[PDB]
């Protein structure tokens, strides 16, 4: 644009509307509650995970996002490339408040199954999760060998889910459950970033780390 | 405060703390479907930044001290004649506009002390063009100490929102089990310190400040 | 759309200005000698905006023209500016130049009245010594007045603060330092301008 | 407390740092011949951290001893890039400065290893050409090796970009501009250090 733009006080103070809540007052809420499951997406909720993305298009598709339907690329993301994933400090804040109220934990991705993963136990080691919390990663998609988002949402009977995509957060509102946003860093290669509060959910401050 | 070159980084940049803002056309889009009702209006720093005549009151009555504000002269000049130097928010515009169309009685609750005359009333129609028909005549509540002035009002006249920058103002509404949302206070105004917007869980006007 | 929503990127975006505090501008000049700096008045050291507000609902709701009204400035540089609210930002620029020992000017686009009062109201609520402080300077392109570069450059001052454009223009085309004050976001003088954009300094929270 | 609330002076409230960005550079060299500029390399061009995170992990998970360990720098200096992120700030002043025909450098605190493939790294993900790129210069206290500020010299570079204190005032030693990078919130090297606290330039948005 222009090369000295300048900025005025309107501008510098202006404020999204938005509905920000702190992991205190999401545990204060929950004040008194018995133990409950509870989800996470992981891709840019739990772990910034893009140096693997990075390194899959680079090797199977410099020029496009075909690596995202190359099997050969996702036995390396689920089978060990996730030891390059950087856990989220948010993400350890609100596993660790769930862990104490001894709610069931559940990891539910998008991300192509493969018959062999090690996502489970890149989680349950980075955040410390009793066996008694821990589940294994739910792998939910379209095929007749699995089920969707919604379906394991109300089989587990999952009263939160946490996320950073839309569909994260349409996914809780089709079970009628509580959907909290997360912020996806602004170094995330999946881009553009979305627009957190845009269904006027709840969205946990400075969670981008 | 004693740091030369203090710099910033990313993470302070970023930062937000945890408040619930809302904007004009989300409290509009809320009320879809609910019939004429009544709201309040705080007034100072709220629909008017009113700092003007309470800094020449301070500097004329009680130049050390707050003393000017239990001095009958001042209100005198205050209600009758000095909210001519006071400016319109433009918040407040919007949400007057917005309860006019819905057909809302409109009702302004003031710390100011009572006098025997007051213009105040007139000014406020005039700057936000209110019709006479959402218009109710300004009630001065005073301002005593250990007790909140306001809770009578809102209650009597059945107030179902109130508008306020102070935490009187959310307290009073949470009191009365209504919906109380937040004006933000000018920076210059001289009314300080500046409340904490937010401080009871409420919700907080976006850009709100002018 | 009801809910724009927002993402970590809008969040932490800056606008490529250059920031600076009162301390950094002190520090800047340490070791030199007293000389002289000037300063804008409305919106720079004092928020006027109460009475120019009630100026233009008094002569000329609909326009601008009480800004040629010579009735108008007679009410608002004779007594008016006792409901203009002084700037902290001001206030420690002020009290840092007496301290240096500074000549301090005030240079103000306002027109001209046969008397005015601002130059007292300026002298008692910043407390400036009579050491430091001069009559307030009235600029114009009247044939009886100088412009505001013509007065900066024949008391020498260098340093000018000021919150529009052309008081930053005029400190740039006397080759002095011009430093940006913010304006306030209720002032009634609207658009608000730029800060920063000739990629000059702008003072930290100085929009009050 | 739960609900600390906010204010619209908290909300404005401005750190008094000199901002810059990458267009503002660009204009600030015109006219100016082909010269040398330097980089620094992790979190200024590279967000490296994805190795740095799993050496952590693997050779020291309570301590950051592994930054001592022969066989994680063997690792890191040798294809744990390949998961490292370019940035994007990177990108636009190389594609600068590459435009303009200045020699890039890009000078590193990592140790020193028999063989390393981030030089090529590097050109390949920011498509340097032959004729602007140099190989990555390891600088350090070894008595084989050159100090940063000894490579700044011999190279004759006239700019050092990078995020940490040590990258600026090594720029200061050498009488040169050192120009400071946003470290991401997200990079395992915390505390994030205080951009502006030597009154250097600061490149707007360059976390990412
Ligand atoms: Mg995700
Ligand atoms: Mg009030
Ligand atoms: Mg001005
Ligand atoms: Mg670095």
């Amino acid at each position: 644009s222009t090369l000295n733009p300048g900025t005025n006080v309107a501008k510098l103070a202006e404020q999204a509307p938005v509905h920000w809540v702190s992991v205190a007052q999401i545990e204060n809420s929950l004040t008194g509650r018995p133990p409950m499951a509870v989800g996470f997406d992981i891709d840019d909720t739990v772990l910034f995970s893009s140096p693997g993305f990075w390194r899959g298009k680079k090797t199977y598709s410099p020029d496009s996002d075909d690596y995202l339907k190359n099997p050969a690329f996702w036995e390396k993301m689920n089978n060990g490339w996730d030891e390059f994933s950087i856990p989220k400090e948010a993400a350890r804040q609100l596993i660790d408040m769930h862990v104490r109220r001894g709610d069931s934990i559940y990891f539910v991705t998008g991300r192509s199954q493969t018959k062999t993963e090690t996502v489970s136990k890149t989680l349950a080691d980075n955040f410390h999760i009793p066996a008694a919390n821990m589940n294994p990663v739910i792998f939910a998609g379209d095929k007749p060998e699995q089920n969707t988002k919604v379906q394991w949402l109300q089989e587990k009977n999952m009263r939160i889910f946490y996320g950073d995509s839309d569909n994260d957060i349409t996914a809780a509102r089709d079970c009628g459950i509580r959907g909290i946003r997360i912020l996806r860093a602004a170094n995330s290669t999946y881009k553009p970033l979305p627009q957190a509060g845009a269904f006027g959910e709840e969205v946990i401050v400075n969670s981008e780390y």
